[PDB]
């Protein structure tokens, strides 16, 4: 017995099948097309060279008077163009008509929508015409291609060569195309240029005092030094046949990177800080400090910069440009080139003399680090007490536990640690006795053996006897040295809850319970539904008396819709995620029927609901709320997570007033641009909608559309629309207004920033990430290590609990 075969061949893409026809195009077809396009939503932004390229997709579509084209409520998918011919409309089965040179269906390039009119021929007309899937397909492949290309030729100009990979994707993306024609000047002669320009296609002739000097062709540059000067342009270059160019103006370049000099010098010194034995032990804060510290001074070529003796403060050193010489008497140790260093023997010494001589071989610039330097950003005297100061925090600020409590509170644990020493065989816990302390080994080896399975081995900088700090329980497992000479650093349960607080106590003491409890499904019994793909019940667990979210997603349903990839990929991100203010993951389950997702169950009720219960907020209110959103999406962002469906319905309260952001199906890991057309109208970034690729940047558009909700009231594009179409003209072109009751300066400066249309130029999307944000006016009153460590008080505290109402799992 065998199954036969099975829908969707008979709907509005089949009918324009049957009136299709083969048109070469000429000057007036591609001139026509060109100038609908260009007036058009979606194609307004775009160049000549992709309208072009578009322009050719079109296909040619012939209709007798009295048929259909458009039926009302039929699934959309082609935009027309009126190439001749007269077309009426029947607004609910009545109103306009239209002949050449008119377009319709331009939602429909966008997403799949029903149509709103129904159009029909009136007389022996034909139409240009494109299906949504060819266009976005073609926009995705032209950005595609073009961002691929121009950062090939980034690569080439050796200005940009100590920028990291990162830095070099920004730089990438703030280039602009710009196109010539033949005989058209590109750049003058005597003008002040501020632009790098690559030649893409064809051919340039460089004229210096009016004489022909030489031809440049594709993969030339020029301007290289208009992105650091300001001085006058050397030639004049004049394009000899048609000519594109990628281009970069210093003003845009500032507002992506800064100074493109100070960055380049930063990444030679902090790249050359991370091959010395010693600086390596430092955090990256610290190793920017050093850079930015550093004096920098240039040299002559063939000078003794330093000589034996009679160096005072300086210890150590890395050049920057140039070469020098290391001798140490007579005696030639090497040549240090860009990116090189010396000095570590002096840097753990700083007492003993200089023995060692630099001499410059050529001109240079070097950067000098003294005695004073490192007090100043390793924050001691002492060198020893520096390196051993870092090795714990690094340890400690991986962990949960650790991490979000606040530096003053992080800085009396690292200072609370002592040492001590164990032999080859000591129990350092036994399995049963009632713990206090947390160990982190600082020499040597140690086995973990519970009921006397050994469960692994750790080593120099792991960690173990957490939970001792939390509760009061026996041991799970037995601690038990490898070998001689083993060395802990450890703290005392005391002392960690004479640091720590009420707030974040309770917080960790409940996440950590309900974390590591082994749950079954037999364990489970629901209590009741609390969300309505599938649904959401509250369970209780009956041995730990411990209750949680269990979300059930129908297994039949997910197959049906070719969810099977995405389903994969919103556990994974739900799994990974570890963040105060996001939803946690316990376990997921599988059966016959059903996908389950166990997560903690969060009783504080929708943000949503907060914000109506407390009007517009103050300052202090949107700061938290916002701020909070902001912390969640940074770790998101780290990890190269975009969220893509934020919105103050996917955040909720915990029992504290802190928020949880949960729904993590729109979610992707970002590999590069992404193009697909996912999330809530309202909340969309203009990039997402113009179909020429985005990334992470889309979630910080978003974050500014709910700071507008909060503080003035109403969404800022769209806010009294239901047609999606006019949502996303909106979004693309309206005018952003404020209430006349919202005029705080630093308020109203920080939503225009973040509702900033181009993306490269969008606060929080530059270098320096969210930090720009963070450092913002508008937060200038707000403690960030407050917040994440919950020593804020928050806006709402909700009185009661309320809620709504192949495969490896």
């Amino acid at each position: 017995k065998k199954k036969a075969i099975f829908d969707d061949f008979t709907g509005e893409d089949s009918l324009m099948e049957d009136h299709l026809e083969l048109r070469e195009k000429l000057s007036e077809d591609i001139d026509m097309i060109k100038t609908s396009l260009k007036n058009n939503l979606v194609c307004s932004t775009l160049n000549d060279n992709e309208i072009l390229t578009l322009s050719n997709y079109m296909q040619f579509f012939v209709f007798k008077s009295g048929n259909l084209v458009i039926k009302q409520g039929e699934k959309g998918s082609y935009f027309f163009i009126i190439n001749s011919g007269k077309f009426d409309v029947y607004v609910n089965d009545k109103v306009k008509t239209m002949g050449k040179g008119s377009s319709f269906g331009e939602a429909a390039l966008i997403h799949n929508t029903q149509r709103s009119a129904t159009i029909i021929a009136e007389t022996d007309g034909t139409l240009w015409g494109v299906q949504r899937s060819t266009f976005r397909a073609t926009l995705k492949q032209l950005s595609n291609r073009n961002f691929n290309e121009n950062r090939t030729f980034i690569d080439s100009v050796s200005v940009f060569d100590m920028l990291t990979e990162a830095q070099k994707n920004m730089i990438t993306n703030a280039c602009v195309i710009q196109n010539f024609k033949s005989g058209e000047t590109i750049v003058k002669q005597g003008d002040y240029g501020d632009v790098l320009y690559i030649l893409k296609e064809g051919k340039a002739t460089v004229y210096i005092n009016d004489e022909e000097i030489r031809v440049l062709e594709k993969g030339s540059y020029f301007g290289e030094r208009a992105l650091l000067y300001d001085e006058p342009r050397s030639a004049t270059i004049i394009a000899k046949e048609p000519t594109a160019c990628a281009s970069i103006c210093r003003k845009l370049l500032n507002i992506v990177l800064g100074n493109l000099q100070v960055v380049l010098f930063r990444n030679i010194m902090t790249e050359a800080l991370q091959q010395s034995e010693i600086f390596k032990q430092f955090s990256g804060d610290q190793l920017n400090d050093l850079a930015d510290t550093a004096i920098v001074r240039d040299y002559p070529a063939n000078y003794n910069i330093l000589h034996k003796d009679k160096v005072k403060s300086v210890k150590y050193i890395i050049v920057l440009e140039g070469k020098v010489e290391l001798f140490l008497d007579d005696t030639s140790i090497g040549i240090l080139s860009r990116g090189m260093s010396f000095g570590d023997q002096y840097v753990l010494n700083q007492k003993q003399p200089f023995k060692h001589t630099i001499k410059s071989l050529e001109v240079c610039k070097i950067a000098l680090i003294t005695e004073t330097c490192l007090a100043d950003c390793l924050g001691n005297n002492n060198i020893d007490a520096s390196i051993d100061y870092n090795n714990k925090k690094s340890i400690i600020k991986k962990m949960y536990i650790f991490r979000y409590l606040t530096d003053k509170q992080c800085n009396l644990l690292i200072e609370a640690f002592r040492t001590t020493r164990y032999e080859e065989g000591d129990y350092i816990i036994q399995e049963g006795e009632v713990g206090s302390r947390f160990y982190i080994i600082k020499n040597g080896e140690v086995e973990i053996v519970k009921n006397k399975k050994r469960l692994r081995t750790l080593g120099k900088n792991d960690y173990f006897g957490e939970r001792a700090l939390l509760y009061d329980e026996p041991r799970t497992a037995s601690v038990i040295s490898k070998v001689n000479n083993v060395e802990c650093w450890f703290v005392d349960k005391s002392v960690f809850l004479q640091i720590i607080q009420g707030p974040m106590l309770a917080h960790l003491e409940e996440r950590i319970k309900m974390q590591d409890t082994k749950v079954e499904m037999d364990e489970l019994e629901t209590e009741r539904i609390i969300g309505r793909f599938g649904t959401v019940k509250l369970v209780h667990h009956k041995p730990t008396k411990i209750r949680y979210a269990l979300k059930c997603v129908s297994k039949r349903s997910i197959i049906n819709l070719n969810q099977q990839n995405n389903i994969k990929l919103e556990r994974e991100i739900t799994a990974e995620n570890d963040h105060p203010f996001i939803i946690r993951l316990v376990r997921t389950f599988k059966d016959s029927k059903y996908f389950y997702f166990l997560t903690e169950l969060v009783t504080g009720g929708e943000l949503y609901d907060a914000i109506r219960k407390l009007g517009l907020l103050s300052k202090s209110q949107a700061q938290f709320y916002l701020g909070s959103i902001i912390l969640a999406i940074e770790y998101l962002h780290e990890r190269n997570i975009v969220y893509r469906d934020l919105k103050p319905e996917n955040i909720l309260l915990d029992k504290q007033g802190y928020v949880k952001l949960i729904d993590f199906g729109c979610a992707k890991k970002v590999q590069g641009r992404a193009y697909t057309l996912v999330g809530t109208p309202h909340y969309m970034a203009p990039e997402v909608i113009l179909g020429k690729g985005y990334g992470c940047t889309v979630d910080i558009w978003a974050l500014g559309i709910c700071l507008y909700e909060f503080i003035c009231g109403p969404l800022p594009f769209g806010n009294d629309e239901e047609d999606q179409l006019e949502i996303f003209r909106d979004i693309l072109t309206g005018q952003l207004t404020f209430p006349d009751y919202v005029t705080d300066t630093d308020s109203i400066n920080l939503m225009k920033r973040l509702l900033c249309r181009l993306p490269q130029g969008r606060i929080g999307c530059s270098i320096n990430g969210f930090k720009d944000i963070k450092d913002h006016p508008f937060f200038s009153n707000f403690n960030w290590d407050k917040l994440a460590g919950r020593l804020l008080d928050p806006p709402l505290v909700s009185k009661s609990e309320t809620y709504a109402e192949d495969i490896d799992f």
